[PDB]
């Protein structure tokens, strides 16, 4: 079996990409953020606290006939970013573009924090890293990518995210007409849950490629790329008026500015992130201080490849019983 679905944008500075995901039966579907950088899939639900829901579309499992309580499971997640949710759990049929799982375990938020409250277009998530990261207890569940990876054609997914744009999650094959050149695998860590790789360097705007080895994770689920701060300060030395604020909460420049490119190393091959994917816009409306979309790792324990590095590339999850990662320009 393949699956194949559509992901869009949240908003005209991609914060964060939505799929939408059937869930029951009858189906309702609900737009999903998906996050190769957890392994729930947790939804608002009919048990939502209601104060906490604020516009978002929620599963009701007593609508569904296929939906069962998962008895006594429970759920609680404290993701990296500060934000968590937590609650109980339902198995239900659950299809992403036209590949459906049977079982899968659908955790119902009765708690949300605030930041995804205030997210009205986020139904929930649907996570696609490692089964050994699902926070459910006592009996832990597997991701969707999980399930279904036995059924697959090929026991891969593919992210092909768009700059301002939608683009398109795959289950189960390689689009080969959806990247230029060449993909170029290397290897990955599951030690730590994630799809965790090693970076050969970087380069900034036209200047000369550094070798160096830097750790970090595909994370669809993060928004910005955060590096080690050598990296990200010879990164914003290049734009003239740059600066890192503690008020803020990381690097800004002038909106008047415009970016350089920033290049990544995949082995041997080269991902070039164009200047305005690193353009995240005025730090409130009006301003003329611009937040940047390459910020500093420090602090929080671990590189992130998030979306402004993905969306430069076509992406391949490869779940083979050895996992790798694969990377194309496109
Ligand atoms: N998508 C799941 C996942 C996995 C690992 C780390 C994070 N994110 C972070 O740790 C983080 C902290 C501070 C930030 F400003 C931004 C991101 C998220």
């Amino acid at each position: 079996s393949t699956g194949s679905a559509t992901t869009t944008p949240i908003d005209s500075l991609d914060d964060a990409y939505i799929t939408p995901v059937q869930i029951g039966t009858p189906a309702q579907t609900l737009n999903l953020d998906f996050d190769t950088g957890s392994s729930d899939l947790w939804v608002f639900s009919s048990e939502t606290t209601a104060s906490e829901v604020d516009g978002q579309t929620i599963y009701t499992p007593s609508k569904s006939t296929t939906a069962k309580l998962l008895s006594g499971a429970t759920w609680s997640i404290s993701y990296g970013d500060g934000s968590s949710s937590s609650g109980d759990v339902y198995t239900d049929t659950v299809s992403v573009g036209g590949l459906t799982v049977t079982g899968q375990a659908v955790e119902s938020a009765k708690k949300v924090s605030s930041s995804f409250t205030e997210d009205s277009t986020i139904d929930g998530l649907l996570g696609l890293a490692f089964s050994t990261l699902n926070t459910v207890s006592p009996t832990q569940q597997k991701t969707f990518f999980d399930n279904a990876k036995a059924s697959l054609d090929s026991p891969v997914f593919t992210a092909d995210l768009g700059y301002h744009a939608p683009g398109t999650y795959n289950f189960g094959f390689i689009d080969t007409t959806a990247y230029t050149g060449s993909i170029t695998y290397t290897a990955v860590s599951t030690k730590q849950g994630f799809w965790e790789w090693t970076s050969t360097g970087y380069a900034v705007g036209s200047g000369t490629f550094k070798s160096t080895s830097i750790d970090g994770i595909a994370d669809t689920g993060t928004t910005l790329l955060y590096l080690p701060a050598t990296v990200v300060s010879a990164y914003w030395a290049q734009v003239s008026g740059a600066k890192s604020s503690s008020s803020v909460g990381g690097y800004v420049f002038p909106c008047s500015a415009t970016l350089p490119s920033f290049t990544f190393g995949v082995g041997s091959a080269r991902i070039v992130i164009p200047g305005d994917y690193i353009d995240f816009g005025p730090i409130s409306t009006g301003s003329s201080s611009c937040f940047g979309g390459i910020q500093s790792s420090a602090g929080i324990g671990i590189n992130i490849f998030g979306d402004v590095a993905l969306k430069a590339a076509f992406v391949v999850f490869n779940g083979a019983t050895t996992p790798t990662l694969g990377f194309a320009s496109k």
